């Protein structure tokens, strides 16, 4: 069969990490966040398994948190599992309108809620969502947390120690550098960047990511 | 999803390579072989999925080949997901006894044939199968092709480019080096070693794999 892990990375911000076995390669890890506003919880990108999502919801309800919503950063396979489960529990699920329509076109579970512009904030200013343009996928969005000064980049960003753009099957490689530069133009006072895969780091992760992007489109 | 590739690597020996998309990491490859004996084809490890297995069968039958048998090197899927499909088409499927019983214990489709000893041959001498000991898994076997002088090591061996042992969830790391030394003790005149993942190489792959095993075992 290794199980979901949750760890505190700031006050009211927890990193959750799930694991899959890759035959021939080893273990690949995947991150998202739980963000607390008092005792209300928000999930950014659920575990890829419906199983590990189940465990994440229990992680929260066992601490007396009320899970208010989930946000999914894009439409890929691993982001669907949680949507279906949280829909079933009447927990509000959010994506961009575009991500929602992509999911519906692919016959996948759709979120119950969705925002239409390129910016949207959740909680009472707790989570600022932003669509910076195509990169990892055509629809990928990021989440900015103004209080903790953390950017959740998901797979649109690559961690420091990692050396490629990851799964690029649905990527817009020649658009990617420009999309990271759009995040940069927000002039968020970024203190930490959480990638979809790998270790958390500083704002450097964005520069690192443009390097990989600019290299590959050559 | 990138589809099955098949390429000739020796007279009568073809490398088949199947791909999976790994979110966060990229594309991973998995290798097996097809070995021909005139019109008769033998598959060493099926492809990773049923769909790619289907493509492998069509690759062979579009060429007029008769698929006589498959052999799977252990009870993990990148070796066995094709057993159900071949079973449906009444194509004999083989594993060791231990691999067969592991599959059955896990409620997985089992091969229609198996062998009991540490050695077995298929295709009347074409393919020599050997169980060297635990490593990648408790049950992993290798395949020696005396004509083409190819060793198929599967995930018991690691390509040069690989700097780790791969998926070690079911591994016996402290036994792994000995198990490779057991292969080496066979004195096969090895010209090429085909790993389960990554590029084909020479007998040096075996030394590389020993290095990796010994390093991980020290911890
Ligand atoms: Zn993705
Ligand atoms: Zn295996």
């Amino acid at each position: 069969g290794k199980p979901l892990e949750v760890i505190k990375i700031e006050d009211g911000v927890y990193l959750h990490t799930s694991f899959k076995n890759i035959e021939g390669y080893g273990l690949v890890d995947s991150n998202g966040l739980v963000v607390l506003d008092n005792n209300q919880a928000y999930i950014i990108d659920t575990p890829w398994s419906e199983e590990d999502t189940k465990l994440l919801l229990s992680w929260a309800t066992d601490r007396g948190y009320q899970v208010m919503a989930s946000i999914s950063t894009h439409s890929h396979e691993d982001r669907t599992a949680g949507i279906k489960l949280l829909n079933s529990k009447s927990i509000p699920t959010y994506t961009s309108e575009l991500t929602k329509k992509l999911l519906a076109r692919e016959g996948k579970p759709v979120p119950t809620h969705y925002f239409k512009d390129d910016e949207f904030t959740l909680g009472n200013g707790l989570i600022e969502l932003y669509y910076p343009g195509a990169g990892h996928t055509e629809d990928n969005i990021v989440a900015w947390l103004p209080k903790s000064k953390i950017l959740f980049g998901g797979c649109l960003v690559r961690s420091h120690e990692s050396e490629g753009l990851g799964y690029v099957g649905d990527a817009s490689i020649s658009s990617w550098a420009d999309s990271i530069k759009n995040i940069v133009s927000k002039k968020y006072p970024i203190q930490m960047v959480v990638p979809g895969h790998g270790k958390v780091g500083s704002s450097d992760i964005l520069d690192h990511t443009i390097d990989l992007a600019e290299s590959a489109s050559n």
